[PDB]
Parts: C-alpha cells; structure tokens; sequence
C-alpha cells in the first residue's frame, strides 16, 4: 500500500556521468562505450549563446580542447562529432561500467526518471513527465545541462532526454540522445516561449485507478460518460482528449478494479467540475498526471 | 529553477541489497562489510505473525537457515544474532561495494530516501519524511520489508530507517539501523494504530522559502507575527509547534530571500486561515512538508 512518485534506481546511470569541460564552461556529458555524449552549447561562451553558429564555432576545436573527467581521472578524447544538439566524443576507453542501454525518443506524456548532476556528479533523482508542450518540469541550476533522463526494463536503460535549457518562465527544455530536441526549442539564448502545458488526462486516469488499488475511494460516483461527453469537458479543463487508444493502455488496470474506462472518466469529469472542496486524493490535493498507466502497474505489482 | 521532490542518487545503496530468505518467507537483506542486517521477522511463518516470540523462533534456527543471495549468487552464512528487530547475519565475504556509511537514528520530520526493493532487487526510488507520529508513507508491497532509508552526505552513506511493516490504516512502520522501532509500534500482526499526523512547520516553511526563491510569491502578504501568535494558529491546524531552534535553521534561508523567519511564518499563518482560493506553490495544491531546510539548500545550490 502507498503510491509515491517513484523514480528508477540510478546506479546503472551514475556510472555513466562525466564531467565535460570545453574551455571555461563546464556541464554534464553521459560515457557510453567510447562515446561521451553532452550538449553541444559546451562550445560556446555565454556570448556566443546569444546567437550561435555551432559548425563554426566548431571549427575552433580540437580533439585536445575537450577536456572529458569520470570521478577523478581523465579521458584522453581521440575524435569528436556533432549530431544534431549533442557532441559525440570519441574517447580511447570503453566506459567499464556500460549498461545495456538503447536511445529512445519519447511522446509527450511519457515518464522517466532524471539523474540531476553538476561537474559530472550525481545530486539528486526524480521522476518526470514529457509535457504536451515539450518542456519538462524540472530541477536544474547552471552546471546541470547534460544531466539525462532514463527509463530502465530489468536491465536495459533507455535514455530519453538529454538537458539543455531553462527558458525564460522557468520550464526546462532538451534533446533525445541523438541531439533532436523535444518540441520546437533551439540551443539559443533567445526568448522562446511554450505552449499551452495541458493535463495528460490518461495519466490522471492512472493514477484515479492507483488511488482506487490504495483505498482512496471517496470521489467514485454513480456516473458514466462517453469518450465524446468526456472530451468535450477535458477540452473545457485543458485536458489532453482521451482516444480508444488511452482506454485499451487503461484496460489492465480497469480489469484488477473492476472500474470501466468510462465510469473512472465520469468520476474524473465530475472532479473536474466540482473541485475536489478540500478533500485529497492519494496527499494530494489536485489531479496528478505524471504517473503513466504503466508506472501505475509496474508500481503497484513490484516490478524489479 | 524548479524544486522537485528529489531523493538522493541510489547507486550506494543498490550494490549492498541481497535477498534474504528463511524458510518460506522472502525479505530484502543490506550487505555492508561482512554482516547482512535484515528484519528479525524473516523467521516467522504468517502463523507465527499473530504472536511471535522470536528468541523462541530463533532457536530452531541455524546458521545454514539462512539464505542469502547478493544477485545470482550465495553468501555463506557464519553468525548469526538478534539486535532488537533485526537479525545480522554474519557472512564469509565482505561486501566488496560496501560504501562509507554511519548508522543514525532520525528524528520526526527529518527526510531520507527510500530505496524499494523486492527479492533484493531495487525497483524504485523515492523521498519521503518521518511522520511526526513515527509512521512514514512509503510504497511498500509485500516482499519489501528489508528496504532501506538513508541520507548520503558527499560520498558516506547514513542509513536511518529499515522497513517491517504496514499497520491497517496502509501508513509504514520501521526501525533504524540497530533493529529499534521508529515510535510505539511493534514485529506482530497486532493491530496497532498511528496518532495524529500534524504537518511538519519548519518543513513547511523551508518550501514556502523554495517557492520565493523560484519566483512563486502570490502567498506573501504584509504582516508579521511572533512564535506565540503563529503557534496558537499551528495548533489549531494540526501544525506542529515552531521552536526558536527551527527559526535558526532556517536562517540561511531567511538571509538568502531577505524574508524575515517571523514574516513567513505570517504568510503561513494567512494561507492556513484562508486557504489557497484554488491557487497552487510549486506546483502543489497544499503546504508540502517533506522537505527540510537542508533540502531546500541542498536542492537549490545543487550539492553533488
Ligand atoms: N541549449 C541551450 C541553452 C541556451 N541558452 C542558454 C543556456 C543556459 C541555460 O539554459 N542554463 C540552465 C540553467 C538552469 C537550468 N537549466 C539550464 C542553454
Ligand atoms: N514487523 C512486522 C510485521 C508484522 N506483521 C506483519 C508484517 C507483514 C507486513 O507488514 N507486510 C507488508 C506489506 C506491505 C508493506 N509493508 C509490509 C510485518
């Protein structure tokens, strides 16, 4: 019993954090077999970040001039590339603490857990969600760019999301490990503004049915509704619409609760509408949804 | 920018979980040098739950009852002995990734990281606080006894809580370090019952000093008051009493944001008499109280 915001185990990460030091700026690089990958604004002086032009900054670098340190010994840099937003630098040692890893580009709603770092040092892990505007609400201080975003299936780490940037409200903003960043941010200190930062209805959903699992039953109403009445009011709340799609990933948890897909979006369409007058669901005192279907079960089943 | 509630990076604690079983009952052990401290009921059967005697239990119990595996492979098992609630197992092999670490008894609303795991396996990690009335609200399933809260400070690892159990109400009972229950609460499937959750003050306060300091201000208002005046309002709120010990911690706060202790406290005393008026901190719909003043330093200066 208990529902936390629950974040990956970091081991398997923190032994892939580097320092990468180009210059006089200083920011996190992630060591993957020979390859370290970071931001490519490493490059640039906090004048160049006004308006960069990354391939001839570039051509001012050299191997030598990447200065790239895992705890406190150095890695000698033999190549360097740049892909899209992210440098790729070739180093002449394979990283001995490699995990399985892929690089997965995620959708807006999707979780993953961060590993927040400074000088290529673990500080903190927390769990996030890929906004419907792209952004991501993090914790991140000057020095935390390069700091990466991950999920992990038993042994396999999928790293997502790469840090980046803080734009001018606050919200962060970054790349996949292929240096594509999510959304239409660009590594410039440019104002650039988000879009509408909408509620991930399927996630409150999931975390309706976690509150369910966990005893937290007050808000269960007589009602049901349809995707289209329900849409109708999620579009009036800044909801994301809800598709078959959303109630087929709901189905496992509708199964163990007994509670139809429809009848927990009526009792959601009536919190919507009727506030929660002071009451709280799981400590919580608005709607979560940074929990995905997913997290819900594997949280709720002990996936190891 | 941005405050999150973050637990500290894993990997310490990680390479010292084993799976520790006895008989038919499966729990997670910590392996730290050449000794594995685990919860004493390990030994009963459900049975044996109701009303156990465990120096009874104990002695039908030998050494090579104990079995205990650190990933696909075994500990030979040379000692054994009762610590109030927990059993140390002593081993053949030192833990070879035994970090530094201390044992620490925390006190109520101190915070620490939980790292949950099941058949010594981590499969998530969390923050949480421990509860004014001893209890702590965890994500625990059956299977995670065993699992371990700790604080890590640069590079030694304070381990303050092991998990036992679950009361009825679904809120978490453990012990520190040395097997002695956090409160009244006891190894036996009896129920027993929390008192009252009050909210942790100075906590509070430290997260209205992180909102100030990533630009959430609506709540402050022109007022001040005293520890008098702020108390009598605490109490009726089932906030606990604010000391001038926790007005000191939260000095460097205080100096930081140019907010005087006592003005805050007038904030908080205005948003416990009015409420939030559908607004939200940080966030949250309510006053978050499981971060400390250390926290909100740690966090927004960004200690490795
Ligand atoms: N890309 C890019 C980029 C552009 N202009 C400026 C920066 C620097 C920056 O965003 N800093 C920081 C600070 C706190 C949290 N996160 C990031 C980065
Ligand atoms: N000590 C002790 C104890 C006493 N009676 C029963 C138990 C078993 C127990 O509390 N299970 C569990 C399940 C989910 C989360 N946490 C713990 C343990």
């Amino acid at each position: 019993s208990g529902f936390r915001k629950m974040a990956f185990p970091s081991g398997k990460v923190e032994g892939c954090m580097v320092q990468v030091t180009c210059g006089t700026t200083t920011l996190n690089g992630l060591w993957l077999d020979d390859v370290v990958y970071c931001p490519r604004h490493v490059i640039c002086t906090s004048e160049d970040m006004l308006n960069p032009n990354y391939e001839d900054l570039l051509i001012r670098k050299s191997n030598h001039n990447f200065l790239v340190q895992a705890g406190n010994v150095q890695l000698r840099v033999i190549g360097h590339s740049m892909q899209n937003c992210v440098l790729k630098l070739k180093v002449d040692t394979a990283n001995p603490k490699t995990p399985k890893y892929k690089f997965v580009r995620i959708q807006p709603g999707q979780t993953f857990s961060v590993l927040a770092c400074y000088n290529g040092s673990p500080s903190g892990v927390y769990q996030c969600a890929m906004r419907p505007n792209f952004t991501i609400k993090g914790s991140f201080l000057n020095g935390s760019c390069g700091s990466v975003g991950f999920n992990i299936d038993y042994d396999c780490v999928s790293f997502c999301y790469m840090h980046h940037m803080e734009l001018p409200t606050g919200v962060h903003a970054g790349t996949d490990l292929e240096g594509n960043f999510y959304g239409p941010f660009v590594d410039r200190q440019t104002a650039q503004a988000a879009g509408t930062d909408t509620t991930i209805t399927v996630n409150v959903l999931a975390w309706l049915y976690a509150a369910v699992i966990n005893g937290d039953r007050w808000f269960l109403n007589r009602f049901t509704t349809t995707l289209n009445d329900f849409n109708l009011v999620a579009m009036k709340y800044n909801y994301e619409p809800l598709t078959q799609d959303h109630v087929d990933i709901l189905g496992p948890l509708s199964a163990q609760t007994g509670i139809a897909v429809l009848d927990m979006c009526a009792s959601l369409k009536e919190l919507l509408q009727n506030g929660m007058n002071g009451r709280t669901i799981l400590g919580s005192a608005l709607l979560e949804d940074e929990f995905t279907p997913f997290d819900v079960v594997r949280q709720c089943s002990g996936v190891t």
